[PDB]
């Protein structure tokens, strides 16, 4: 039951003036592509607060990556779903290395101890298995957001992202034609996508959705990875290749612009990006 | 469980070329606004067929309005959800006057006999009550679409419209500022909207959604109309005023452009409309 909004005073949307004329703001399957200027966060905040929405955020910090948690969490506190209920799930082989970061009201952190794998490829790839865990998220949160830890928030990341299923435009490929995408190209892999298929190249470092849709996606990608293993093939970009195959065949209901996953050292600050919200740490 | 799409070959969406630059294609609460050029119907058709989607279409044909049914249904057959399962629900005081129109496969028509009210205002207004009926739609269709009968389809009206809750931009007001909207302005009415509120002016002749959301909307508008009656006030534009109050406070998840409800005699064929899909019959 969606509760009625209260009276609100805000600028009228005008149908004969687009917000943004410089970028695609809706996919061909009618999913919004989230850019600054496309959303009124006051409206969205109302809608999601009236539902008492809880967002879970998953992050893996294995081996030396535990060093990135302090900045990741400190800046999450400043920028990520502020005002909403948040549950951080920190998966680590080193529980005692998790920094004690002061949280705002309505926000909590759980440390989930996991095995470290030796190869950084397996650490990255096994996130899907670990995320898929399963009864816990279903009882505790409405949405799950799944990110890389070697990152910092610099600007607003809020309920505008929430939807049944989302992926994020990889910042190196948003302007590329599809044959340039680094999809897995060997037919022997479950992640295979031919040169004439593909909508976008999604980044493995930022995806999410409802708990149900996230469990579906992580289960399907883990199954597909196990099939590849049994067959002696490792996809070119590991979990990210499978994520891309999944999202090709199960279209996301929102797509995040590269505002939401950017690398300023590698790519600068183009005029098309009005905000750099979540960025790579050198 | 959303089933996997098959391989498909279609044009790549390019994030640095918008489809449409001339019109707003997404609302500030991240609802798509459906214009020609924003959707790939082949993708949407796949998505909805894999769900075996059934669409119900409600139409009232009371008193002399039964004359409009032949053209309405004949042209629906040519343009409305072709290839999908369709159930037409024709509400009439004259069952024997319903024309025998030949339907495509997978499509059916039921005639629901109702009382005629004397005043065209009450005939229009009581649609909400009649639509809200209730167990029947829940068992028989996935979505309900609710339209005026004095209309004809001229072009494609398909699954691009389907969503939990939609309204349609009134063709006389899409370019107007909000204080020009003919919302009910008396505070004594449940339909009241102040001059500094409002996103759009939605047309009472074309709305829809999931069966659940449509039942919510029609129930809320009927309750609000009964309150107004008890209080001796009739809103300026009857059901349409209440519809507008509802959609202000419960935002639609898609908005249809005026392609979907147009009057060529009154308003011509502006360049912003690439297609005139469902049009007023003189
Ligand atoms: O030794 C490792 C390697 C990977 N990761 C996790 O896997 C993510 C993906 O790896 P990485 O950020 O190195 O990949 P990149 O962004 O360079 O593609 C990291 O953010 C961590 O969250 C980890 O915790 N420890
Ligand atoms: O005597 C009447 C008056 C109204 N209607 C139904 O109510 C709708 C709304 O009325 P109308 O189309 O006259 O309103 P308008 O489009 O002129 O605002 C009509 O399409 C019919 O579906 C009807 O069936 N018989
Ligand atoms: O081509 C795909 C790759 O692009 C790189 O820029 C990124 O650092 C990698 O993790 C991978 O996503
Ligand atoms: O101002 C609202 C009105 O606009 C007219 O153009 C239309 O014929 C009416 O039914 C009503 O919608
Ligand atoms: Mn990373
Ligand atoms: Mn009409």
């Amino acid at each position: 039951f969606m509760v009625s909004l209260p009276r609100m005073v805000y600028p009228q949307p005008k149908v004969l003036t687009p917000c943004r004329k410089d970028v695609l703001v809706v996919t061909p399957w009618l999913a919004p592509i989230v850019w600054e200027g496309t959303f009124n966060i006051d409206i969205l905040n109302e809608q999601f607060r009236l539902q008492n929405t809880t967002i879970g955020l998953t992050v893996f910090a294995i081996k030396k990556y535990v060093a990135f948690l302090k900045l990741f969490l400190e800046t999450a506190e400043k920028h990520f779903m502020v005002g909403h209920r948040v549950h951080y799930y920190v998966f680590t082989d080193q529980p005692a290395a998790v920094p004690r970061v002061t949280l705002g009201t309505g926000r909590q952190l759980s440390v989930l101890e996991v095995r470290a794998y030796k190869r950084w490829q397996d650490v990255s790839m096994r996130r899907m298995e670990m995320i898929s865990c399963e009864r816990r998220f279903l009882s505790e949160v409405d949405y799950l957001v799944c990110v890389d830890v070697d990152m910092e928030f610099r600007d607003h990341v809020g309920v505008e992202i929430l939807t049944p299923l989302f992926g994020t435009l990889h910042p190196s490929f948003y302007g590329s034609s599809r044959e340039a995408f680094t999809y897995e190209r060997r037919p022997q892999s479950q992640a295979y996508i031919p040169k004439d298929e593909g909508d976008f190249y999604y980044m493995g470092g930022f995806f999410g959705g409802s708990v149900q849709e996230v469990q579906r996606l992580t289960r399907a990608c883990h199954q597909a990875m196990m099939v590849d293993q049994a067959n002696g093939i490792e996809a070119v970009w590991h979990d990210e290749s499978h994520l891309n195959k999944y999202l090709l065949r199960h279209k996301p209901t929102k797509v995040l612009s590269p505002e939401y996953l950017w690398d300023q050292q590698l790519l600068g600050w183009p005029a098309v990006l009005r905000k750099l919200r979540f960025t790579a740490v050198p």
